[PDB]
C-alpha cells in the first residue's frame, strides 16, 4: 500500500513496505523494500531481512541481520553466524513447534530460525502487515519485541500449546476490508 511517512518508502507512489523495518517505522503496506539512504544526519539502509538502520527523527531503527548479525527480525535465509546455526539446530529440534513467528503460551515470543537445505518459507519476522500479525516479546540473544503472525500459534483448549510445526505466513481470503489490525504489546 501507500502512506505518507518518514524516509523514502510508500510515500505517495512508490508503495514499498519493509518487513519488520516497515512495521516498525511505518505500518501501512506490504512489499520488498531495501536501499541505502543517509545524507549526513541519519541512516536508512534496512531490508526485508537484514541488519541496517532506518531514519526515524534522529532515531535509527535496529533491523535483523543482513548476513551475519545477532538480531531478532526479518531473517535472511540463515540469519545469524556459526554459533547461531548451532543454537538453531539444537533449538529447532527441541522447539520444532517454532517453525515460524508465533507465540501465545506462558512463554516468550518465538520465530522461525534455522539453516538447512530443504523446501521451506520465510520466518514470522519476515512477514508483512498480515491480518493476523501483531508483535510479542521474543526470547533470543536479547529480550525484545518482534512481529507475531498466525501459524504455530497455541491451542485454545485446556491450556495454551502450539498447534504444530510449519513455516507459513498467515493469509486471508476476503481482501474486501481494511486488514490492518493492531498489536497488544
Amino acid at each position: 500500500m501507500a502512506h505518507e511517512e518518514d524516509g523514502v518508502c510508500n510515500s505517495n507512489a512508490p508503495c514499498y513496505h519493509c518487513d519488520a523495518n516497515g512495521e516498525n517505522c511505518s505500518c501501512n503496506c506490504e512489499l520488498f523494500d531495501c536501499e541505502a539512504k543517509k545524507p549526513d544526519g541519519s541512516y536508512a539502509h534496512p531490508c526485508r531481512r537484514c541488519d541496517a538502520n532506518n531514519i526515524c527523527k534522529c532515531s535509527c531503527t535496529a533491523i535483523p541481520c543482513n548476513e551475519d548479525h545477532p538480531c531478532h527480525h526479518c531473517h535472511e535465509e540463515d540469519d545469524g553466524d556459526t554459533h547461531c546455526h548451532c543454537s538453531c539446530e539444537h533449538s529447532h529440534d527441541h522447539h520444532d513447534d517454532d517453525t515460524h513467528g508465533e507465540c501465545t503460551k506462558k512463554a516468550p515470543c518465538w520465530r522461525c530460525e534455522y539453516n538447512a537445505d530443504l523446501k521451506h518459507d520465510v520466518c514470522g519476522c519476515e512477514c508483512s502487515k498480515l491480518p493476523c500479525n501483531d508483535e510479542h516479546p521474543c526470547y533470543r540473544k536479547e529480550g525484545g519485541v518482534v512481529s507475531c503472525d498466525c501459524k504455530t500459534i497455541t491451542c485454545n483448549e485446556d491450556h495454551p500449546c502450539y498447534h504444530s510445526y510449519e513455516e507459513d505466513g498467515v493469509t486471508k481470503s476476503d481482501c474486501d476490508c481494511e486488514h490492518s489490525p493492531g498489536p497488544s504489546e
